[PDB]
């Protein structure tokens, strides 16, 4: 105790701040000039997943030496139309003589009704020519693309009556008659998984309009297709300096839900999406029907740039994915860590910047027992073991400390290293839909009790 530092826990949010019932999914990021980032699920009409959840996309900001400032919705869609799952990623690229910075945040989005247990399948897009084009369904199921000047084109490709805003306002006749994203619209977009995005570049103060990351990204054969909460990162080291890793998940026709990144090497401008880890010789993530289901994630990057993947999953531990070409492939080999207890919960792992006893490190965080209790802070200490049959390098994990945080309830929770050194904390768990904020040092994670 002497020599730790460790805060008393703090609400960031709680039912009844921003009007808001329910709080769940917190994310954590520091920008480059020192500031906390804490999104969060404004879940106004309860702690419900969707559907029937009116949530948007709240958060705050602590500059340095600073308090934390008031929370503010950043991106809120008509209705019971959900933003659900955030992940928030800092990331810069060598302007002209400049390193701007830009924060990027990625949320699930659904139209209004539907959610994971309901989400039908497709991207929402039909494609003519190279062009993606947004779906509309009539009551009768007949299909309807949005095109130049948001006209609405039939299925013989002639133009009705209707015009679609980019909010997905419906105009017919001059008078609006819907939207899109709403239960009792004409025209209906598809019920299914969004992956929509935002970018701040005034270090967190105003956001973007959300962008549809879907159109030649997600498959036509997934269904749910979403955010694994947390953050991502820029790769620093190797073949793929620069490149944006953003965790996510995706189900396929049979539901079996596969952990991957989808990855940018254009500063956010172009989307790819890699191999699941569920991806081997043996095994193809869209028609798996068995096995290890590999969900929510989270990402590290090696000090050559060799990318893990933290993945929630039905097993018993951790599973953790391998990738040496900055994520679009994983090894085919991808083992538990017996030192990481999972019991099918959201995980925070990240880069620790400084040595811990001469060795490059990784934080990690997660209720570690076999329910959502039991709140414990990792630390990992990378260390070589040879090489690979390929020639990159083998990292392996020593585990030196483990500290309880949160001997009671504790669900997700995202970590981040604060500009000092320090580490905070952004977590699930004190009760009452209340998301707290804690902070610590390493000293504090030493300390056995
Ligand atoms: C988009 C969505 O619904 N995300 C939710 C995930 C998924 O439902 C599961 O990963 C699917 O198995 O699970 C939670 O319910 C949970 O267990 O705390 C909360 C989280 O918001
Ligand atoms: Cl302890
Ligand atoms: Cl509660």
């Amino acid at each position: 105790m002497d020599d730790v530092y460790k805060t008393q826990p703090v609400e960031l949010f709680y039912p009844g701040y921003l009007e808001s019932r329910g709080y769940r999914i917190p994310a954590l990021e520091t920008t480059k000039k020192g500031t906390v980032l804490a999104s969060i699920d404004v879940r106004n009409n309860g702690d419900h997943d969707a559907p029937n959840n009116n949530i948007d996309v709240g958060i705050r900001r602590k500059e340095v030496n600073g308090e934390w400032e008031e929370g503010k919705v950043i991106l809120d869609y008509p209705g019971k139309s959900a933003a659900i799952d955030t992940s928030l990623m800092s990331a810069t690229i060598e302007e002209n003589g400049i390193e701007k910075e830009r924060i990027f945040l990625i949320v699930t989005h659904f139209p209004e009704g539907y959610g994971f247990p309901n989400t039908e399948g497709g991207s929402g897009y039909k494609e003519i020519d190279g062009k993606y084009y947004f779906i509309l369904k009539d009551a009768q199921n007949n299909e309807y693309t949005v095109r130049e000047d948001g006209i609405v084109y039939n299925s013989e490709g002639n133009e009705t009556d209707y015009v679609m805003k980019n909010d997905k306002t419906l105009i017919q006749n001059g008078e609006e008659v819907g939207n899109a994203l709403l239960s009792n619209s004409p025209l209906k977009a598809v019920g299914t998984a969004h992956i929509e995005m935002i970018y701040s570049d005034d270090d967190g103060n105003t956001w973007s309009e959300p962008e549809d990351l879907n159109p030649g990204l997600k498959k036509e054969w997934m269904k749910f297709f979403g955010t694994a909460p947390g953050k991502g990162i820029q790769i620093k080291n190797g073949e793929h300096k620069g490149r944006l890793v953003f965790p996510i998940y995706y189900t396929n026709q049979n539901n079996f839900q596969s952990s991957a990144v989808i990855y940018s090497d254009d500063f956010g401008e172009t989307w790819k999406l890699g191999e699941s880890p569920i991806d081997t010789a043996s095994v193809s993530s869209e028609t798996v029907s068995s096995g290890t289901q590999l969900t929510e994630c989270q990402v590290v990057e090696m000090p050559n740039g060799q990318l893990k993947l933290f993945m929630r999953n039905t097993g018993s531990y951790t599973r953790i994915a391998t990738s040496f070409d900055g994520g679009a492939t994983w090894h085919d080999e991808v083992p538990e860590d017996t030192s990481l207890r999972e019991p099918y919960c959201q995980l925070s792992v990240i880069n620790y910047s400084g040595k811990i006893n001469g060795k490059d490190a990784i934080i990690f965080s997660n209720p570690d027992a076999s329910s959502r209790v039991n709140g414990s802070v990792k630390v990992g200490l990378i260390n070589e073991n040879g090489t690979y049959d390929n020639g990159e390098p083998r990292y392996e994990f020593d585990w030196i400390y483990n500290k309880t945080v949160k001997p009671g309830s504790f669900a997700y929770s995202c970590l981040t290293e604060l500009p000092d050194g320090n580490l905070g904390l952004f977590y699930e768990g004190e009760g009452a839909g209340r998301m707290a904020y804690t902070e610590f040092d390493l000293n504090y994670l030493k300390f056995n009790a």
